[PDB]
């Protein structure tokens, strides 16, 4: 059965690495300084980002603030469409019934969002635009209340997440694992989602026991790791709430308010 559950991993990676356009592998040339990548432009205050806007080829007036805010909103929309293509190429996932299709990626894209974004963060800020830029942890922690709030919990987790040193064919099947997630609510069919999902785990188990050898109880240790991801939902969505009564010119994207309502 190992044969299979390493074909499992080896479908997953590649499908991974079909899907998402900015890998893990890419990010970190870019933060450490290889000479695959090129260096970004970084962002740490009023005046570069200024320079930077005219700097950094943006994909997408107002405030600041407001301006990132929005900024984020656009990768997010592109973020989930990419996990949507790769949710796709789980086996057995468009098998499910369409309400359970929809309504595991309701849950899960954002769980998923903030271990990818881990990838392209370290303790001093987090890469943009496809990594032409850096925008600095400080700079976004200094934006007025309540926006400059909203990245320090993303931040915290990215440290101690990338503190497990994953790599991309790790991350495929992890997110694969947080996909098919037979507690979420109003799941109509429970059975068939945990019996992909039990073996998306024992195919993680064995990749993680494979690539990271010397590291014990890794698997354990990334389980675990769903605490801080709830936890951060959580406190986002909170704050959205708070945005959506003081900037009444402001909605969120078509597809995220899809996302959130009546999310828990
Ligand atoms: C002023 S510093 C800041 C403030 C607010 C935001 C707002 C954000 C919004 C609307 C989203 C969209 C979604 O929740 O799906 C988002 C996703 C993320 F990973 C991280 C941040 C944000 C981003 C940065
Ligand atoms: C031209 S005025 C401007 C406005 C906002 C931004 C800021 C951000 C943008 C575009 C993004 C989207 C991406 O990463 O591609 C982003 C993601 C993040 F976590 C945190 C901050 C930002 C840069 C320039």
């Amino acid at each position: 059965e190992s044969a299979d559950l390493r074909a499992l991993a080896k479908h997953l990676y590649d499908s991974y690495i079909k899907s998402f356009p900015l890998t893990k592998a890419k990010a970190r040339a870019i933060l450490t300084g290889k000479t695959t990548d090129k260096s970004p432009f970084v962002i740490y205050d009023m005046n570069s980002l200024m320079m930077g806007e005219d700097k950094i080829k943006f994909k997408h007036s107002k405030e600041v603030a407001i301006r990132i805010f929005q900024g984020c909103q656009f990768r997010s929309v592109e973020a989930v469409q990419e996990i949507t293509e790769y949710a796709k190429s789980i086996p057995g996932f468009v098998n499910l019934d369409l309400n359970d299709q929809v309504t595991l990626l309701k849950y899960g894209v954002h769980e998923i969002i903030y271990t990818m974004l881990a990838s392209l963060m370290n303790k001093d800020g987090v890469l943009i635009s496809e990594g032409q830029g850096f925008m600095t942890r400080e700079f976004l922690k200094s934006l007025r209340k309540p926006f400059g709030d909203f990245m320090e919990p993303k931040f915290e987790f990215a440290v101690k997440f990338n503190a497990l040193e994953l790599d991309d064919s790790d991350l495929a099947i992890f997110i694969a694992v947080i996909i098919l997630s037979g507690d979420r609510p109003g799941l109509l069919n429970v059975k068939p989602i945990e019996d992909i999902q039990d073996n998306l785990l024992q195919a993680l188990e064995l990749q993680l026991k494979l690539n990271h050898p010397e590291s014990s109880q890794l698997f354990a240790k990334l389980l675990q790791k769903m605490t801080d991801l709830r936890q951060i939902v959580t406190e986002h969505v909170q704050l959205l709430q708070v945005i959506k009564k003081t900037e009444t010119d402001m909605s969120l994207h078509p597809l995220l308010q899809e996302i959130y309502k009546d999310l828990y």
